């Protein structure tokens, strides 16, 4: 009824005493159940707290004042909403909401559910009518809201508590949906990275024996690979550089310290899922991350991912590494050299008649092997590497060329015996990208990997825009060009071929004397010439000078990840031949389990000194017992 | 390096001059400019009536602002426009 719920929006405390009276004499049970809002479930307690006041309504406590007497008070307290647009939210996610730490517990108290589920649509992600996703939880909610208060509430509450694995419909625990919430501000990173440590020490606290963090959600992503491939580069800066200084909440500190002498201390950073686990590793979920993951690039400068790539690197993906290139160096040679020497005279196939020409075939042969080779290897990257449509065509600039250079390679041996003079078409454009394609391996290499980033960005910001409207221009003036050509250069390839020479500075302002009107044809070609050699091609050296002020160390990030990327798929093509990954790091004892055990985590060293905390407060540090591993 | 946000400045306003001849132009073809905004009550006129002003939602976020002083908030009585 409308008249119930007016008195309950304006506080009116001696109507609803009024209407107490009221109800008490009927049963209630269907009563109040069809006086809820239609097709909204809002009963009176769920719509009191929305149209509260500064921490109060003064209807709150007095609802349920009639439902302690008049029974079925469970009911009200879990009353949620009815339209999948609202669904769940039980009158407890509105009091954590608006600030009231007072009145949550008035509700737990009266029976209310703290394990109830809100996955309406405005508790999803969805971009139209952009609702706000907490976790599905209230637990969470506290949690994504700057309520640590009443998180600590949420575990030490009486006879009903919250459990603290908030498994919900998607899957995502408290942890999975702090990691959601994050923006990668400031505010933000210093907030939610706060709060996994106290929701760390409360899971250690209050239910040992359970390291929140390896859960997973519906999707099987841990909170580490939800913010490695959500883009949540201070969370996983956090998780990764994680030290906890205190008994009983030690275990989850991340980086250790297995001694320090003087500024000297040895960091001893674990490799729990950075590398090798059974699913979504860190460098994996970053490496092969799609395209707009945010800050992708910036996200192996968080440490020990940066010294770790670099260890593996100089340790092991920089010999096999540079054998990849010779082999790839001999494989072009071997292809060119086998080009060159092709049989001019006659019709395909050919024959091995001269001694030569069988050491061309063999050329012929390794070249095709080599052609369904990056094919192949092209493929399984696409049944590996899952993509989508748009990153076909984007981030995945090179696996594109080298699988593209064996379609023109194949295309080649169907037109070789095809028989067709066509196998030179391909097999030419496979040595130009096939040359072209060194420049892959630049990426083992600091300075020409960083120049060959900044060839890749320039081919996409300033050619781009640049050949577009270039293009334009000299279609647009060809055009012009060969229309008052009268008859040879009434073609408009001829006039287009002759207007790109004034690009490479071969423009003969007389190549026609076939004209009609040369004050036309001047005009014409000196407005080519200065909108397009003067202006434009030297407005593009201004915006190549843009772009390397702007690309110097976004440039470096897109080389440490090309690098890592290439680490990655070596451990995974090298994992029967020589040896598995090599686990790059020590298994290492940190400490001692809750359960009282050895923790044995496989661990990278990093050296570390600082001249200004002097005082060396010991805190975790392990082996001194020891000093330096001796 | 002068000319590197000035000239985006200058680009949206190329883009906005296009938008309303766009809208000058179709006035009649398929309907007026579409009006950009719903018509929404945002409170009560001081003569004590209805406002319903031609309004253009901005879902905003704040990290900081925790206290969320409460304020105008109009329906607070709904939560999200449901
Ligand atoms: C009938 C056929 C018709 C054609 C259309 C069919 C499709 C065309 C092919 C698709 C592709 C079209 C490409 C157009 C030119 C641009 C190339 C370019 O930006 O590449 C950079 C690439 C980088 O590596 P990666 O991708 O691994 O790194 C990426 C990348 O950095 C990303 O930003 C990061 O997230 C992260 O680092 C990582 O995700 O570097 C290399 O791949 C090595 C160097 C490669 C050479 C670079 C120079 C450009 C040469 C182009 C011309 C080829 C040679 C002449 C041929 C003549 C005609 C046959
Ligand atoms: C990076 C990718 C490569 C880019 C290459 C760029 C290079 C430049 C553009 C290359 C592509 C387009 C070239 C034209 C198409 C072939 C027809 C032609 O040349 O002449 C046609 C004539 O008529 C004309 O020349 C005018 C008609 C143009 C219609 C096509 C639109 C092209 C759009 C894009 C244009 C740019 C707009 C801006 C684009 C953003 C007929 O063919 P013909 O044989 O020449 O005529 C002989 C006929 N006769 C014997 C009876 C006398
Ligand atoms: C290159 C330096 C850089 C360093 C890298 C070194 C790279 C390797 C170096 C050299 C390898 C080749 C040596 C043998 C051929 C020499 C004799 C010969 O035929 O000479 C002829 C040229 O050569 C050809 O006509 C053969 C075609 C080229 C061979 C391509 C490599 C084959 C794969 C196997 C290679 C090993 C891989 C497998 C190993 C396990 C002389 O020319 P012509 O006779 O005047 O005219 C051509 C003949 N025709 C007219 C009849 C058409
Ligand atoms: C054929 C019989 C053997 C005789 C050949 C004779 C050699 C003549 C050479 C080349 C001709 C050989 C065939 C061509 C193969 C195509 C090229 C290729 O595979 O490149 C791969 C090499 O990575 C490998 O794993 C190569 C496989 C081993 C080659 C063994 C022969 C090398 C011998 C010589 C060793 C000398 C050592 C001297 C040390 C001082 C490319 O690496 P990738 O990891 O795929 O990364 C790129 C792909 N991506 C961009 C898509 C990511
Ligand atoms: C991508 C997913 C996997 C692909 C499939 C997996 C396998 C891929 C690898 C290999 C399989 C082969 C694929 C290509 C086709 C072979 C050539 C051919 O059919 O030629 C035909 C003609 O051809 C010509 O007339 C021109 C030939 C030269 C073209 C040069 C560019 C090569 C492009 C390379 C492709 C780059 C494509 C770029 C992709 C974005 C021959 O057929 P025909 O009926 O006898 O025609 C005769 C005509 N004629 C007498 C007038 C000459
Ligand atoms: C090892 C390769 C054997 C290849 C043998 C074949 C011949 C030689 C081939 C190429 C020359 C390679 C020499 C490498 C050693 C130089 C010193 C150095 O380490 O780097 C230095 C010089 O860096 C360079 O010289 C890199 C140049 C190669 C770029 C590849 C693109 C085109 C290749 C086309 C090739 C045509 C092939 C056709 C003819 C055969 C720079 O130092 P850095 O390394 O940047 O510093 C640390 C980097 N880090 C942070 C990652 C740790
Ligand atoms: C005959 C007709 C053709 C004539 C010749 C054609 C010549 C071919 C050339 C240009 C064609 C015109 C497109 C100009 C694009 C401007 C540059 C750009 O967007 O670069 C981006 C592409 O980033 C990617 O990831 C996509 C890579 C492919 C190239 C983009 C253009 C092709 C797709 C579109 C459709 C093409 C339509 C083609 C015609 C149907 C990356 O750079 P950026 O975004 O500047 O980076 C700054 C970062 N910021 C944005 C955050 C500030
Ligand atoms: C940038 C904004 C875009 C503007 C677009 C529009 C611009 C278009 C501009 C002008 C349009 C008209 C020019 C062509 C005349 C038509 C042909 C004609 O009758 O020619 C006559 C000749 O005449 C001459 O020889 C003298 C030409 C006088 C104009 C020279 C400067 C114009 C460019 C100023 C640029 C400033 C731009 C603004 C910046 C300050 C007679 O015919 P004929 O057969 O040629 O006679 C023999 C000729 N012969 C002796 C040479 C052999
Ligand atoms: C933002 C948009 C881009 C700009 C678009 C607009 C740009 C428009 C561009 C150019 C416009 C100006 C040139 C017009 C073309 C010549 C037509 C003509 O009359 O030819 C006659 C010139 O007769 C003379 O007396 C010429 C004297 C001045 C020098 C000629 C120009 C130099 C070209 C370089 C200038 C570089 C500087 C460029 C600055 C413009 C030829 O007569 P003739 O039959 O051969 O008789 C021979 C003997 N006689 C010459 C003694 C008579
Ligand atoms: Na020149
Ligand atoms: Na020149």
């Amino acid at each position: 009824r409308r008249s119930i719920f007016e008195a309950v929006a304006q506080n009116n405390c001696q109507d609803l005493e009024s209407l107490l009276l009221f109800l008490q004499k009927s049963k209630k049970h269907l009563t109040d159940n069809e006086f809820k809002d239609p097709e909204t479930g809002k009963t009176c307690l769920l719509k009191a707290m929305l149209n509260l006041h500064d921490g109060q309504n003064t209807t709150i406590p007095l609802l349920l004042e009639i439902a302690r007497q008049t029974d079925s008070l469970k009911e009200l307290v879990n009353a949620s909403y009815t339209d999948s647009y609202y669904k769940g939210q039980t009158a407890l996610h509105i009091a954590i909401e608006r600030r009231n730490m007072a009145l949550v517990t008035l509700l737990v108290e009266n029976g209310a559910d703290v394990q109830a589920a809100a996955h309406g649509d405005f508790f999803k992600k969805t971009k139209g009518r952009p609702g706000f996703y907490f976790g599905e939880l209230p637990l969470s909610l506290a949690a994504c809201t700057n309520q640590l208060g009443i998180v600590k509430f949420l575990l030490q509450n009486s006879w009903q508590t919250a459990d603290i694995s908030a498994r919900d419909s998607v899957g995502n625990t408290v942890l999975h949906a702090l990691v959601e919430v994050a923006d990668n501000t400031a505010d933000n990173t210093k907030f939610v990275t706060s709060m996994y440590n106290e929701i760390l020490m409360l899971g250690a606290k209050l239910h040992p024996t359970l390291k929140l963090e390896e859960l997973t959600n519906k999707k099987g992503m841990t909170p580490l690979a939800l913010a490695a491939g959500t883009g949540k580069i201070g969370v996983l800066a956090y998780i990764l550089q994680r030290e906890i200084q205190e008994p009983e909440c030690r275990h989850l500190s991340r980086k250790f310290t297995e001694w320090a002498y003087g500024p000297v201390h040895s960091s001893l950073y674990d490799l729990s899922c950075i590398d090798t686990c059974e699913k979504n590793s860190v460098l994996e979920v970053i490496a092969y991350s799609s395209s707009e993951t945010p800050n992708r690039h910036d996200m192996l400068l968080v440490e020990p991912l940066n010294r770790l790539l670099q260890d593996k690197w100089d340790r092991f993906v920089k010999r096999i590494f540079y054998f990849n290139f010779l082999v790839y160096c001999l494989y072009m040679i071997i292809f060119t050299m086998a080009a060159y020497y092709r049989p001019v005279d006659g019709l395909p196939p050919f024959k091995m008649e001269k001694t030569g020409d069988y050491f061309r075939v063999t050329g012929e042969i390794l070249s095709v092997l080599g052609g369904v080779y990056f094919f192949f290897r092209g493929i399984q990257y696409f049944l590996q590497r899952r993509p989508s449509m748009k990153t076909l065509f984007v981030d995945s600039y090179s696996e594109m060329l080298f699988f593209l250079q064996s379609l023109f390679m194949l295309a080649t041996v169907v037109l070789y015996f095809s028989h067709l003079k066509e196998y030179v078409a391909s097999m030419v454009f496979s040595l130009a990208l096939g040359w072209t394609n060194m420049l892959y391996y630049t990426r083992g290499f600091q300075q020409m990997g960083i120049y060959a980033v900044m060839i890749e960005k320039m081919i996409l910001r300033d050619l781009c825009r640049f050949m577009f409207v270039y293009i334009v221009f000299l279609f647009g003036f060809s055009t012009a060009v060969v229309t008052l050509i009268e008859d040879s250069y009434n073609s408009l390839y001829s006039t287009c071929l002759e207007l790109f020479k004034f690009t490479i500075g071969m423009g003969d302002l007389e190549f026609t004397e076939n004209y009609d009107f040369k004050a036309v044809f001047i005009i014409l070609l000196l407005a080519y010439v200065i909108l397009t050699y003067i202006l434009l091609l030297n407005m593009l050296i201004a915006l190549m000078g843009e772009t390397v002020n702007k690309i110097a160390q976004e440039s470096k990030n897109i080389w440490k990840l090309q690098r890592a990327i290439t680490i990655l798929d070596t451990e995974k093509s090298f994992l029967k031949c020589m040896r598995k990954a090599f686990r790059s790091g020590k298994l290492l004892q940190v400490g001692y389990t809750p359960d009282g055990k050895d923790d044995y985590r496989w661990c990278f060293r990093v050296d570390e000194v600082n001249w200004t905390t002097w005082n060396t407060n010991v805190g975790i540090i392990n082996e001194d017992p020891g000093n330096c591993e001796g």
